[PDB]
């Protein structure tokens, strides 16, 4: 009754969920699916209660009646007077990243190059960059723009999955979950870092969190921010320090969604759970931390300070914003459980 069933995407999130379940004393239980879309279906069926989603999926879930409940909030400089849970969200910056050594590569010479995407249907990894490319190109053949890519969620036989690597054994190539080596923010950046692709579509934070000794991960240990450059829409290339004047767009933060009829209950439980395992939670450092998973961003992004209330009880369209909503709609024109 007062119990919440979380939906984990893939085996790694499932294992973290199980630890959360155990430490929560069954207040939180786990359901697992192989893809985010499958988790959305479980929630619609009522077999799972909620999960944290990127804005691109919130659009999909929203057309099916699911609503945003609480949003990820990262530590910001401005609005320091208010508490995190009550602080308004600022959104993150979607950027296009390349290696400095790849001189001459600009936004205007991306055609026929190799790309790394977080996953199909995600904000920074797909919707924003492909939406821009389709317009500037006046063509819906976004599957023919880059020569090869790793875009988890696309046809494993297509060029859009040619660069994906699968798991340790080569299985699950291009699956849209953490089993795929180049999945998500971290995976797409790794795809660029190992020179598998020429450009990576991720967010500003990803670059900083995986460079200059911030990761300790084998592939990221020797990465330096100076060896990277951001591609601006004006054909320019800039240092990663200038993301505020060189990004593709500002994206709405990932947020927890649930069926409307379960929203109130999910919100209540989550607020109590973060008070216990959140950043300054009673048991985070010592026993369990909800927002930690060694740079793998499992269940929640690792840079999350807290889950914040929304204020203005927004619908999914108000949460995403008219700007972003129409962008997705237009891109979708090129392409139950598709509920609209
Ligand atoms: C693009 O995204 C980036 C990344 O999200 C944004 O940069 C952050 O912006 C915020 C707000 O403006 C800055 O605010 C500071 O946040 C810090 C916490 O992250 C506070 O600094 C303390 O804590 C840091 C984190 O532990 C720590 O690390 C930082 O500096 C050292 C060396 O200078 C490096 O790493 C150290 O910590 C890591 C953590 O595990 C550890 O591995 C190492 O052993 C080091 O000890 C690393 O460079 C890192 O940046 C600080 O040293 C310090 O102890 C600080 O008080 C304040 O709250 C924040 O600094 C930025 N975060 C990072 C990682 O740089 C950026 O704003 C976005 N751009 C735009 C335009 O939006
Ligand atoms: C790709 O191109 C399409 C076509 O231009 C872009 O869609 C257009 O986006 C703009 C900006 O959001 C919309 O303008 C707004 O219109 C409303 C009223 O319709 C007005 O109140 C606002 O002030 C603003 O002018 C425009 O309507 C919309 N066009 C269509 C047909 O939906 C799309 O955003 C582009 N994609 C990307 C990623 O840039
Ligand atoms: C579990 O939920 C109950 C009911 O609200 C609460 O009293 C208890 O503190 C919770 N314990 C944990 C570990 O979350
Ligand atoms: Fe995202
Ligand atoms: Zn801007
Ligand atoms: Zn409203």
């Amino acid at each position: 009754y007062t119990r919440v069933v979380w939906c984990a995407v893939g085996p790694e999130e499932q294992k973290k969920c199980q630890q959360w379940s155990q430490q929560s004393g069954q207040n939180v239980t786990c359901a697992t699916a192989s893809t985010t879309d499958d988790c959305i279906v479980l929630v619609l069926k009522g077999e799972a209660d909620a999960l944290n989603l990127d804005g691109g999926y919130i659009y999909t879930a929203g057309k099916c009646g699911l609503v945003p409940v609480l949003a990820e909030n990262r530590k910001s400089s401005k609005h320091s007077s208010l508490d995190c849970v009550l602080r308004p969200t600022e959104g993150y910056l979607a950027v296009a990243v390349v290696k400095k050594a790849n001189e001459g590569l600009t936004w205007n010479s991306l055609k026929d190059k190799k790309s790394c995407h977080t996953a199909v249907d995600r904000t920074a990894g797909w919707n924003i960059p492909m939406g821009l490319i389709v317009n500037q190109t006046g063509s819906c053949a976004f599957d023919e723009f880059f020569s090869q890519s790793c875009a988890p969620g696309a046809d494993p036989k297509s060029r859009l999955c040619a660069l994906c690597a699968g798991d340790d054994q080569g299985l699950d190539k291009c699956v849209p979950n953490s089993k795929e080596k180049y999945y998500g923010y971290t995976g797409a950046f790794r795809c660029l870092a190992e020179d598998v692709g020429d450009v990576a579509f991720v967010k500003n934070d990803t670059v900083w969190e995986n460079t200059n000794g911030e990761s300790t991960a084998d592939w990221a240990k020797n990465l330096k921010r100076e060896d990277f450059r951001l591609l601006c829409l004006d054909g320019t290339r800039k240092p990663v320090t200038e993301a505020q004047s060189c990004h593709l767009a500002v994206a709405p933060n990932h947020a927890v969604v649930s069926r409307s009829d379960r929203a109130a209950h999910v919100e209540q439980v989550l607020l109590h759970q973060q008070a216990l395992f959140g950043k300054n939670g009673k048991n985070c450092p010592d026993k369990f931390c909800l927002f930690k998973s060694e740079t793998k961003n499992l269940l929640f992004n690792d840079n999350t300070e807290c889950l914040a209330k929304l204020g203005g009880r927004p619908t999914y369209e108000e949460y995403l914003g008219t700007e972003y909503v129409t962008a997705i709609a237009n891109l979708k024109k090129c392409s139950l459980e598709a509920c609209a």
